[PDB]
């Protein structure tokens, strides 16, 4: 399935995940696509931010559900 | 500015709405689209349950941010 | 047999459960396991609200289906 | 990358770990540089206590974050 | 006498408690002014965990010493 | 004692602080140091930002600590 | 004279700058306004990027003009 | 002969290298060393941006330079 | 989309465009707008003069990019 | 008397120019200076192109006034 | 902060710089690490040579980057 | 025979040229072959820049060997 994640640059990125993929998993998609490294990302669906953790399907985000991404740099 | 809501059944409404709106409002807009009276919406953003009462701005809800519709059905 | 509870903040409870037990039971058996009142709590299947009044089986809930915790108001 | 466990006694050691590491892990390390029993262990990061279960980036712990030890010794 | 509990979260609160008081009682204390329930509460003295158990004086704390207050959550 | 401060640019800042010091002026330092305004920081330690009333001691801040300085940058 | 710099993110921030004001100045006030570290800024107007060296009278920036803000992160 | 790529969060990577290794090569190695894919890396040395085509000695990286890694991020 | 045309003596308009409308389209934009005959016009981007035969995306004029404008005047 | 020639990428000449001088003379000084061939050269002062025919006292450049100098084509 | 000047003869010298520092003052610096005259240097970044009259900044140059060296010698 | 002249950039041009030539027919040869004009490059060779005035035998430089070209742009 496919979904989307809206960056703070505005741009919309389409990602094929499985909802059994992790938060890591997208974050590391995303890199794959934009190039941000995944320490530096930080996920929100539906006024949370997502943990590493958990997976798509824990958190409900189905097909053609929009994720947001924003930026968290830090001196890591 | 538009809103997802997106039901647990993986279907995913868009609305037209402004900050100001009420959460009866959008419940209302979601009647005008798709038939569910809003007696039986359930709205729920960032882990809570929303009030009828409050508006879309009180709770954070900006641009493109996704709700949760639950509902109620009798003997359903 | 086993049954899974999530919330929409992506925390996963595991219950032990009969498809004889009543919505009410499960609610109880919830409590007994997070502390959350049973009248606090909104268990969803199948994208809508189940009834305290009737049992898993009821709504076709089986081994290893996955339901909803949605929290009222406090 | 490395972390920083700090007691609050101010004993500091310093860990080789990796992002999927888990707390359960960090633990097992702690007991291989300086002794303490992971049962013996509590780690604290962003005021609150980890889960053995979890990973260091479920907690967003990255290259140089600093944790907590606490000790746990019955009548101690 | 007064004592003070600081939290990893940097917020300091104060307390009335007397030696006799148990770990428990302080718990309870806490909870009763920060709305924290006291299965949720850990506090630490002298590097270690605190037993609900034993009391004040049978740790050492006395006037004006200061406990830390850690989150367990399940 | 000596503190350390990471920027987002992986620079290393040190500071000669007192426990005693209060979060404003460690970033009132930090200005003085990079150039950055206080109201623009965001510190961070142990996983946690730290506000600008409490003090150094108030969060174990010690001798050799490490502290971390983040940017969050959000979607249009 | 006022200027504006629309940012990655899509916000429009206003500057007061005077048009003797360098290039490294505008960074600077920019740093001062959302924290963005100098050497992280690069700005652009009319289709060049503008270099910290000159002034925006050297560009032909003048009162209300729009400037566009690009970010360039490196381990600096 | 060894050299170093410094990332945007200001990590050190190291790699062994030939100077006639391609920058493709090295945008593997580094892959292979930090997982960021090749077409989203940008390599930089004294300056310029290296293009994947030429050889580390075309651009003069002899042992112990030090290379940066960069990232471009771009308005609406 | 928006965009800017800015003269030297310091009058901006602005402009509703495409960016497949051409340099003579925007010419007689701004003759619609602010009189001046399409002949006397000379637009300028990142340096150069503009050909009235190519596109506005053919330079990389995007939302909100500023051009120059200079006036032939007979006489003046 | 001096005055000053910017391009619009904000590059910056002086020259020492005279009122009585012309346009055309001051597009030779600039090839002169920095190599760019008159033809290909446009002097703008208040915001309109200058004619090779006229002078600088014509246009009212005086003592450190700013011209601007844009390129034809090639 | 401290960059690097590499000759293409290999040799490599570190200075502590700062971005305010001109052209004319790196020279400087190196006269007085190495003792080669100004006039006998000629400095290069992103392949083309410096002016003694700007400034590091003016050039892009940061905490780290690598500047070439020739040498300028007559009848040498 | 052959020589080869590398920029900074990384990009590396092959000339053919005579041990008699100058380095003002090198630079003049590169014009003709990349469009650099003369007095904006900078030959180096063995650490070193050449002179306009001397031949590539004055130097050293022969069949193969490799010089490096910077700009110099005013
Ligand atoms: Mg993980
Ligand atoms: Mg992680
Ligand atoms: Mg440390
Ligand atoms: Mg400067
Ligand atoms: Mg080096
Ligand atoms: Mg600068």
């Amino acid at each position: 399935m496919q979904i989307f994640v809206k960056t703070l640059t505005g741009k919309t990125i389409t990602l094929e995940v499985e909802p059994s993929d992790t938060i890591e998993n997208v974050k590391a998609k995303i890199q794959d696509k934009e190039g941000i490294p995944p320490d530096q990302q930080r996920l929100i669906f539906a006024g949370c931010q997502l943990e590493d953790g958990r997976t798509l399907s824990d958190y409900n985000i189905q097909r053609e559900s929009t994720l947001h991404l924003v930026l968290r740099l830090r001196g890591g």
